């Protein structure tokens, strides 16, 4: 049988890095088991434009995230806050994990989140040397082309930031403490210097920029290739076609097309793993030292539960025979991101509006991301951290995209046909999303694509027969996402109001207004904010604050109407994590509480979602697990000029 | 280990009956493999009202169809005809298959379908005995609490039938060929004899009645029970707690909590079956004579495909190792039913309207169904069989229910809240629904909840650069479902128009006007149908017709607006089948083409969907397969008085 010291389950954004840098620096046998197989010769994945449906048959025009042959299909239970919808969120299958099917963006997360929201031993100064290693291994690139809309938006944001600085409010969405009174907005001159948002020292927390960073590499021919975990750490230089290492890496052995279900125990120690190959044959893998599980946010708690780690009552209810430890917290507290969307129309003569929206197409260099800014807390938002007036946090990730990002049903309902050529998309992402859920298994026989996922986004609050004063804190806690989404809409509105004058100044004779969010409603919401200030959100429950005045009814009706759009006119991001975070299931050394020699090293073990995209954080967790297992800080001391070599075929 | 003579996979609506009567009438060892366990002591399933959520926890309020512990979650690929959404359809998991979580509505299917759409040897005179056996074994009951608007609707239908008969059209939705010139509308007299829609001779193909037949049995205590296949054929009288037969059924052996993946062949003949138990240990079962697969419409083709039966090219591409027989037709031609929904509002004084909609609440005997008729083709339907001038066909199933059956999003959008006490629902279910699809697997490792399911219903038509004279037939073939939906709306409108006068005559002083589908649009549709006759549907493509008058533009606009409602304001029925039909995957004796000793005996092996619900048809397939396997007409000649004995506990 197969025998080895360390067994890694799941070759995702962290498993590949862990296996690579663990086989390099040691001499013990390593086995990596992955559900899928390699895709180095598949044009759909390697080409960056294969993400947008470039090599798909006419009768099967679906993306990789909706394809069962590329990803798992984690259907969730009905959403009580979104009219009982059941969105599908996917995890990749094969070498590279979910990074094989993603947008290839890279955001670091910032300094404030790690300093304030993560436990001791995982502060920014302890993880920046691994962020640097991950970034230098991926080696992303910036945008090459540049449109005139970016400069106009940057100038409008600069004017807004100057106004906010002069106003003197302690907290705003365009203030940064580490810079001072100078707005942190890129210059619009042709010879300007870019403002990197992934700075080593984390100076840029609320920064307006001109470009993102995409994980692509230009090839000697002239085309681009997708740079992800699979071809970076598990390419032909290190792993051959038999799943064996070459040279120094001869210790590592990779098994392909192997789905695992259980971990065998001798009471407190893992002693084996069982999996099934392509012929339906059950195989058993001996474990000598340790087991590391990196199956992702959705499927790590399930494999933990069906092995006998969780609530004993429910596990005996469903029918688990072998039980090991009692953690009623396994699989609880799952976090994610959300992104409401906005559409804008441009008015004027066809020639000027055609010159205005030019040079904003999509190429493997930008992936449709013009990129505007990372924003802070709106001054009217009541739910802020305790020291939000001292250190600046990240809440919004502003983005700009061509075309219209809207489900076809809303496209028909609103009348904004994508065939039009005078519309563009602004998105105010939320990277501090409040709702939390949990995961439980349904049947204790085999891995299944659909466990029980509960995740309610925009719920409503029901009044009770109590004085309003003590009820208000409950309503404030319950209605956070709605307030955040509406304040993001207001942010976009102010940006458009400033950008009208900015564009008129820059030499474009055009005008702009919102169209999808029913500009009348946005204008009324802005007026209501301006006239009500801090207590504006009390109108979400008009019964307890009844004005008996036409203005009050008007504001309540407008707030009720605007609550409809974030439920349907938006989409969920596939940035789920924190389901098995540190402090609930594992300690600071990534060891499962109650056992001896098993560890979790994926995004599920994250204490708090990073302030942005989540590719780099999982790789950082894996890199830290490397020298936690080894015991010596090899990666933290590895020279920067040492990077893995790339083999294409 | 385990050895036997016949191995049955899946104890569904057909496997239960087949195993029961095959163990009764023979002397050979029989093994039944099921992926679930008995629910005889679970109030959610045994109580008929548990379907609506009578015993659900407040924080897990989900129906049995949406619960992963009760059913398989069959997610499908985006539907290009309904704005690209992915509805979820389930098969029940446990003793009784999908009959354990269904609405318990029993419809035989009709006679014309089995006389014009099934091969020789499967005509109505060869299946009526098995239909009678299934019906007497289940022993349904009729509704006990008769309402008042049922009589009003029946009188309106009688008036419409009189008008249609006096007119002289060859075909319409209230003409029955096997009844003469007398309308087939049930009497409204106090002592009226019931009209049975499941009659032995099949004379009622277009019949208007007052109550359906549902599978519930009244206990001596007073409360009702759910009488499905699981407790009918697999109760404690016959199968013990371990899973062994009792007395005469000593040859049976039932294995619970067993999921199968493979069928082991020896070149052309099955020799074994593999399954995984609750503990997670792979087991092997020997086969001596026969293997029968009854895993359902979705999951029987998957089992066949990953076993080595199907398109060799795709199977080899996805990694299937062993290939047995090449047949690219496996998993093709999937059919299902679609039910648009209509909402009506009643006007009048509160007392009269309150007493008008009385005695229509849902109780365990009618389950919210009052039932109207099995209607026929509309006179203006262009896509109808040529045989329709001699025989009558079932196309529309008409049902009524209190409250509003609408997704919450459309409930909010249309302004029709469920709190109103003056609304009721009319549903015209399409039972000759045209579109078809196919099923493919993604990974050759283990059974999965989500394989590739393609099903596109409301696809539109794009004109080409050709003369209209040859373009018209293709457009006529493509646009059938929209035509059927609009004609159903017109049928409901006519029924309401007649019901207004009938109610005003019967004593009530009220007015009924349809609301949800935007009455003005329906009025315009009715006027346009009357004006344009047979060629009304030509205006789905206003460019190709060449009409430019304001009337033509208005009619085209109305036809465009109305097409929005069927896509979203409806829900797909779980009556899927015909994916391994007779003559394409199996012969007339249910043996799989190209193989030696395996058969399929479920709803997937049906040649054409019946005119109504599909439980009885699946049970009939199983019952017929019983005596085909045995070779003697045991069940056809069994006396009607010999029925199984119920054993609740
Ligand atoms: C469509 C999409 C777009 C995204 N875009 C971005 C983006 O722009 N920026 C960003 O930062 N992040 C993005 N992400 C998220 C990013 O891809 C992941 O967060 C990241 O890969 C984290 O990796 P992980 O190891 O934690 O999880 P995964 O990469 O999902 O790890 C799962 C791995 O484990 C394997 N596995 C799972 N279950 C089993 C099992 N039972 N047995 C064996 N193996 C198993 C899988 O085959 C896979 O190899 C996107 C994700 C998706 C789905
Ligand atoms: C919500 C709902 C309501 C319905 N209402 C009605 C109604 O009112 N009237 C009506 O006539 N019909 C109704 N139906 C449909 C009806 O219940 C089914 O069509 C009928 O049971 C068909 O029987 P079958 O054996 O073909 O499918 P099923 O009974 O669903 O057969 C599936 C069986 O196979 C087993 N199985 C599947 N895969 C495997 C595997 N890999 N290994 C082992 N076992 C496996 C399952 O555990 C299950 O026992 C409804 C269905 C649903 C979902």
């Amino acid at each position: 049988n197969l025998t080895g010291d360390i067994v890694i389950i799941g070759a995702g954004a962290a498993g590949s890095l862990l296996a690579h840098y663990l086989a390099r620096f040691s001499n013990m046998k390593i086995i990596l088991l992955e559900a899928g197989h390699s895709h180095f010769n598949d044009p759909v994945v390697t080409d960056p434009m294969g993400f947008f449906g470039k090599y798909n048959p006419p009768n099967e025009n679906i993306s990789m995230s909706q394809n069962p042959s590329y990803s798992w299909q984690g259907a969730q239970e009905p959403n009580t806050g979104a009219y009982g919808n059941r969105p599908i969120i996917a995890h990749g299958m094969g070498f590279g994990g979910s990074t094989m099917i993603n947008r290839l963006n890279l955001v670091v997360g910032g300094r404030t989140v790690f300093d304030n929201d993560w436990p001791v031993g995982w502060k920014y100064d302890d993880v920046k040397n691994y962020f640097r290693r991950v970034l230098v291994d991926i080696n992303p690139v910036r945008d090459n082309t540049k449109a005139s809309i970016t400069s106009v938006a940057l100038d409008a944001l600069r004017i807004i930031a100057e106004q906010q600085i002069a106003s003197g409010e302690p907290v705003d969405f365009l203030l940064n403490k580490a810079t001072g009174n100078v707005p942190n907005v890129e210059k619009t001159t042709p010879d300007a210097v870019p403002l990197n948002l992934n700075d080593y020292e984390g100076v840029n927390s609320v920064v307006a920029f001109s470009s993102f960073y995409m994980g692509v590499n230009q090839l000697s021919d002239g085309n681009y290739i997708r740079k992800y975990a699979g071809n970076t750490y598990l390419n032909r230089n290190y792993v051959d076609e038999n799943g064996r290492g070459i040279g120094k890496f001869s210790g590592l052995r990779v098994v392909s097309d192997a789905v695992v279900d259980r971990i065998i125990f001798k009471g407190n120690r893992a002693v084996g793993v069982n999996y099934i190959d392509r012929e339906g044959i059950m195989h058993y893998v001996k474990v000598n030292k340790e087991v590391v599980v990196t199956s992702g946010a959705f499927y790590t708690p399930t494999i933990l539960q069906r092995s006998g780690i969780g609530d004993f009552t429910y596990l005996s209810s469903i029918g688990v025979k072998n039980l090991v430890y009692n953690n009623p917290l396994v699989g609880t507290g799952l976090k994610n991101h959300y992104s409401p969307v906005t559409i804008t129309r441009v008015h004027g003569e066809p020639s000027e509006v055609s010159r205005f929206l030019s040079n904003m197409a999509a190429n493997p260099t930008n992936m449709g991301f013009k990129g505007l800014a990372e924003l802070g807390f709106h001054r009217l938002d009541p739910n802020k951290p305790a020291n939000a007036n001292t250190v600046t946090y990240r809440k919004y990730q502003l983005m700009m995209t061509a075309g219209v990002g809207i489900p076809a049903e809303q496209q028909y309902l609103s009348g904004l046909s994508p065939s039009s050529n005078n519309l563009f998309t602004l998105i105010a992402d939320d990277i501090r999303f409040a709702p939390e859920g949990y995961i439980k298994i349904g049947t204790p026989n085999i891995p299944r694509d659909v466990p029980k996922i509960f995740f309610n986004t925009f719920v409503t609050y029901t009044p009770t027969s109590a004085p309003a004063d003590q009820q208000w804190p409950i309503a404030q806690k319950t209605l956070a996402p709605l307030i955040s989404a509406l304040l993001g809409y207001d942010i976009i509105y102010q940006t458009l109001i400033s950008m009208n004058q900015t564009a008129r100044d820059s030499g474009f004779q055009v005008s702009l207004e919102m169209v999808y969010p029913l500009n009348d409603l946005i204008y009324k919401l802005h007026n209501g904010l301006a006239t009500y200030g801090a207590n504006w959100w009390h109108y979400f429950v008009p019964t307890l604050v009844g004005d008996d005045t036409p203005a009050g009814r008007e504001f309540a009706d407008t707030l009720s109407k605007l609550s409809y759009y974030p439920r349907v006119g938006a989409h969920l991001d596939s940035h789920q994590g924190c389901s098995c975070s540190i402090g609930r299931t594992v300690d600071s050394n990534l060891k499962v509480i109650g056992t001896q020699n098993v560890r979790v090293a994926d995004l599920s073990a994250a204490a708090f979602p990073p302030g942005g995209n989540t590719w780099a954080t999982a790789s950082m967790i894996g890199a830290r697990a490397v020298d936690l297992i080894l015991g010596f800080p090899y990666l933290r001391d590895l020279p920067v000029n040492d990077v893995p070599i790339l083999n294409v075929n």
